[PDB]
Parts: structure tokens; C-alpha cells; sequence
């Protein structure tokens, strides 16, 4: 029981990176309650997106979410050096329960 994410992804500075988060019709595909977290090495996780494509305050406009079917995604557009980090998704999966993805390490070329 984990959501599927690519282990790693790279992009050039100023370009975009997209990270997918694939589950099933019982979680990612069944609800609009996908969240994304950014974690720099040895630091606490930052909430970047909730409810598929809502941003907390302080998250730049260049981070966005989308979802189609059983796959949600996070795009980091206008890639900056500080965007190098591990990124995790999560979903609601029914009955007051949540499930996390396995994480993607994003590097800048
Ligand atoms: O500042 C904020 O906006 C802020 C927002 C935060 N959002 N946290 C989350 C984390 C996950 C979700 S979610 O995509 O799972 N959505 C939901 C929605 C309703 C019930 C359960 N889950 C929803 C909100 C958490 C802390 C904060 O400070």
C-alpha cells in the first residue's frame, strides 16, 4: 500500500519538472484530496499543495497540480536551484485513512 511515483526526475533551470502520483479508483481517482510535500535533505516537510491544486500561503505560483483518472501530478515550473528536494504525494483512501507515495528526488541539470 503506497502510491507510485518515479524515483527521480530532473530538469534544467527555468524549465519544468512534472512528478506523477498514481493510485487507484479507491484513493487518487476517487477523491480530490491529493497533497504534495517538499522535503530538503534533513529538514522538515513543507506542504506545497492540498486538494489537488490548492496552495498554502507562501508557495509560489510556479507550483501547480493536476489530476486525471488515477494519476495526480505536481509541476514545478520555472525550476530553481532551491527546488532540488524530495517530493511526496498523499491521498485520502476512504474511512478517515491516508496513503503516501514513495517519493521523487528532483535534481536540477
Ligand atoms: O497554511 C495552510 O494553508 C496549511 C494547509 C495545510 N493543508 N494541509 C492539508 C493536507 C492534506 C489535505 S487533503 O488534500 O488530504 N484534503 C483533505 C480535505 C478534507 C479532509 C481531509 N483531507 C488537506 C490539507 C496544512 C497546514 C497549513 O498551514
Amino acid at each position: 500500500s503506497a502510491l507510485t511515483q518515479p524515483p527521480s526526475a530532473s530538469g534544467s533551470l527555468g524549465q519544468s519538472v512534472t512528478i506523477s502520483c498514481t493510485g487507484t479508483s479507491s484513493d487518487v481517482g476517487g477523491y480530490n484530496y491529493v497533497s504534495w510535500y517538499q522535503q530538503h535533505a534533513g529538514k522538515a516537510p513543507k506542504v506545497i499543495i492540498y486538494e489537488v491544486n490548492k496552495r498554502p500561503s507562501g508557495v509560489p505560483d510556479r507550483f501547480s497540480g493536476s489530476k486525471s483518472g488515477n494519476t495526480a501530478s505536481l509541476t514545478v515550473s520555472g525550476l530553481q536551484a532551491e527546488d532540488e528536494a524530495d517530493y511526496y504525494c498523499s491521498s485520502y483512501e476512504g474511512s478517515d485513512n491516508f496513503v503516501f507515495g514513495t517519493g521523487t528526488k528532483v535534481t536540477v541539470l
